[PDB]
């Protein structure tokens, strides 16, 4: 019931007590671990509101004070007559910071308390949504010196007046299925891209076409918008030693801004809540570029390095993978766009774990996601046992809007 | 209850029904996943169901479920248990058991080979010398001059827990570790503690970087005894690189035969506390973990110095760069010397095929993603993208405590 985690590289041992405050369910049982699966009323709202407000007032060292009790009554009265309630700005901000603090799949959490929260609960239309998004993109981009931010649209009511950003990220490249059979651009966005065309997007049909925004306010049908291009910072990808690298014609965007998740604070559901940080280099260089089902560039790159691709055992895939990731990091650095390499980010996360163990009694973390997708065992997180559990406030996955929205 | 697993690269969905036959616990609860935690004398009472289950399984595999021969063997095991408090496995059952423990080993990427396993029955063994002789034969048979063959040697089962056979070594062949007064380590830091015990038991340590450890063998609950494996039976491979002529001057070698000797084999409720088994290496075991772990040989710094990488900023990926060249060297060396080895691309591709076959023919393949995904280049191997279900089937290989922690010394 009190639990220990061991780092097998350093013998450091931490005791987890935070997991007992755990709430939601994991997918695992005592018979079966589901650790590697990607996706495993008024009467209901009040405990959830209480639980959240209890932790809020404890964090500002005002637990069981008049001001605590008063808020608890006030929120109860609001639920009884309105069926929902509204968060104070202070609670909104605390909730968002903590949803990030609790994201067990996020390696970047050492940063959790430096989060700029933009309160868009007064938003009513898609145009409004678009204005809030550009301002987010611009604020967060900051001419390359990226700053974490989240923009929070109004909460769910009856589930028929939902706010949603249909894109999976604010900024992503298009994907087109071709007559030849293969895919041009980003195969991960093929279906979303079709929807844009269907809604009227004039697609350029290139390899790196920044997608338009598809925004849904108050459960209305969604509308298309083009982010001003002067707002979309991109990095052409070159290599510090290989002059020929430029001719592969690779670029990526500087701002990763996940836009399809649901933020749950104190039982309330914010279905549109795009947030952004900055990239760890492997996200682009390993995953986006080398996933077989993404840009899948290993074959082309290895060809240019004149490696022996006859047998898997020459580790040609591995050699190329390294240089691709050297080139991503080098390019971002040379253009002064914030980026972090996987050594430095995992090292920071180990320091963060220690801090959370020491100040909070633990830190939920999903080893499967924390360990980078290259050079795993040479990063310290590989050797670190982690306990995964589900704390609230949280970010959660939610069904894609098109499978659900009624036109 | 059917369970689905998806490969996010191919969109192949599989359906697990096998997990329904699982008994043992995971360490996970509905509230906590312990999927990354490394380590999460029986009664007559508890033993017959365990026997029955196993024999029900054995007899189904041979298409003789419910046969007279099946019933008679149940009644015979039943009687033997009441009369003697334990029972003996027939040869066939032991072979089937050992193969299934491998088949059930959720952390093993090499399981496509599970049906080709040479089983050496060492249940007639009574002394440490007897153990040494069995072990020597296992090593020579498995090595087979570089054309490695899987094998396991099975020493007598636990009786009252006071008469255990144990191999105190963690692998049959492994290099000494030596902690120096100045705090550095010579040789493999992973074996310092076992090395000290050896020294204390009377081993004369050569005190070099790659000294093959002596075998430390416990028979019948007696104190263990030391034995040098004949060096002519220890196949080793000097490590060189196909293009970097300086690589050899690092002085690295490794042994060809990986043979885990510290695990416990459970079959039909019976506990075989000494059951060394061997396969062959996947390249990364040596070139990533054994050479490049900070708590192992830790050669990344020295290799990157010789390649002249930018070592001032971690974002040069100097570590990743050296890591690949080291692994190229390991594979090159083994292949050039004709010692079986498998790269992590080919081994993981094989596992995916095995796993798919196992779903079609068995209703599942329990698998531990944390261990199956290789320690370098994870996502460019198909297993990274494969959803897995981990659960515990018997027969099985279990962890057991280190014997120097439990052993009652006789003197
Ligand atoms: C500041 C720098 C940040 C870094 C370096 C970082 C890093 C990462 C990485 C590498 C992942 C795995 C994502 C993937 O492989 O697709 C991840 C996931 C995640 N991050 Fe962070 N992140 C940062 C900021 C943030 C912020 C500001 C938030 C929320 C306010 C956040 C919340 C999350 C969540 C919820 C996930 C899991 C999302 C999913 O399941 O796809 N991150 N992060
Ligand atoms: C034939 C070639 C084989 C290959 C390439 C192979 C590969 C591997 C690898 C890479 C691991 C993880 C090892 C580590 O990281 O320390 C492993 C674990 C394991 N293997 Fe296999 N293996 C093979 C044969 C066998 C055999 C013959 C057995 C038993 C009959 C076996 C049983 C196991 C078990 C029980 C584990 C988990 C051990 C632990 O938790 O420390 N393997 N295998
Ligand atoms: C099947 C497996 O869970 C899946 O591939 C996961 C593994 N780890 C991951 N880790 C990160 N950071 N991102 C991912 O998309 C994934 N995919
Ligand atoms: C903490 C973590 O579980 C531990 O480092 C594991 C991770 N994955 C592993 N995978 C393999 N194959 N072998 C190992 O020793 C480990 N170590
Ligand atoms: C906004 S999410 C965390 C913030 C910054 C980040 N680095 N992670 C985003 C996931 C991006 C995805 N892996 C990609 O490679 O585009
Ligand atoms: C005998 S166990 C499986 C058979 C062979 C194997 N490949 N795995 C053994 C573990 C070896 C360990 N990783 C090492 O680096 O020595
Ligand atoms: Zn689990």
């Amino acid at each position: 019931r009190f639990l220990k985690v061991k780092n097998w590289e350093t013998d450091v041992v931490l005791t987890d007590t935070l997991h007992l405050k755990s709430t939601l369910e994991t997918g695992c049982t005592e018979h079966i671990c589901m650790g590697s699966i990607m996706l495993p009323t008024k009467d209901q709202l009040f405990p959830l509101a209480k639980e959240f407000l209890d932790q809020y007032y404890s964090s500002i060292k005002r637990f069981g004070s008049k001001a605590h009790m008063d808020r608890l009554e006030e929120v109860n009265k609001e639920i009884e007559s309105t069926s929902t309630y509204q968060l104070k700005d202070t609670e909104l901000i605390y909730g968002a910071k903590h949803a990030w603090r609790n994201a067990s799949r996020c390696v970047g959490r050492i940063q959790w308390s430096k989060l700029q929260v933009f309160d868009a609960r007064d938003c009513t239309t898609a145009h409004g949504m678009f204005n809030y998004i550009c301002n987010h993109v611009k604020y967060a981009t900051n001419k390359g010196n990226l700053r974490s931010a989240i923009t929070i649209f109004p909460q769910r009511t009856d589930g028929k007046h939902d706010f949603r950003v249909w894109n999976s990220q604010l900024i992503r490249y298009a994907g087109y299925k071709q007559p030849d059979g293969s895919t041009l651009g980003d195969p991960a966005n093929v279906q979303f891209t079709e929807i844009c065309i269907q809604q009227g997007w004039k697609a350029p049909r290139g390899r790196f076409d920044v997608l338009p925004l598809l925004l849904q306010a108050n459960g209305n049908d969604p509308e298309l918008f083009q982010i001003p291009p002067e707002l979309v910072l991109e990095v052409p990808i070159r290599h510090p030693k290989f002059d020929w690298f430029k001719d592969l014609g690779l670029k990526w965007y500087g701002l990763p801004a996940v836009s399809n998740m649901l933020l749950e604070i104190g039982g309330l559901e914010f279905s549109a809540c795009p947030f952004s940080g900055w990239y760890m280099g492997t996200e682009i260089g390993v995953r986006d570029y080398c996933d077989n089902s993404r840009y899948n560039i290993l074959e082309e790159v290895a060809k240019k390095m004149d490696l022996d691709m006859r047998k898997t055992s020459s580790l040609w895939k591995d050699q190329a993978l390294v240089e691709i990731n050297i080139a991503v990091l080098y390019s971002f650095q040379s253009d002064k766009v914030t980026i972090v390499d996987h050594h430095s980010a995992t090292e920071s996360f180990i320091k963060h774990m220690e801090n959370e163990y020491r100040c909070r009694g633990g830190c939920p973390a999903d080893w499967v996601w924390i360990v980078p997708p290259m050079s795993g065992s040479i990063t310290p997180v590989f050797h670190q046992e982690m306990l995964n559990y589900r704390l609230t406030p949280s970010f959660e996955y939610q069904p894609d809007p098109w499978n659900t929205h009624v036109w």
